[PDB]
C-alpha cells in the first residue's frame, strides 16, 4: 500500500531512534522549519 | 574520528531529510520525550 518511500522513511526513523539517536539531532532536524 | 554509529546516524538523517521527511514524523519522533 503505503508508498516505498514511505515505507523506508518510517522504517529507517524508528531504526535510528532505537539505535540511540539523540533529541538535539532530532531538534537539529524540526528546526529546518 | 566520530564512532562508526554516531556517523551512521546523522548521515542518515540528513539523507531522510533531503528525500522528504515529514515534519509531522520528526514532531512524533521529538514527541518520546
Amino acid at each position: 500500500l503505503v508508498s516505498k518511500l514511505s515505507q523506508l522513511q518510517t522504517e529507517l526513523l524508528a531504526a535510528l531512534l532505537e539505535s540511540x539517536l539523540s533529541k538535539e539531532a532530532l531538534i537539529q532536524a524540526l528546526g529546518e522549519w
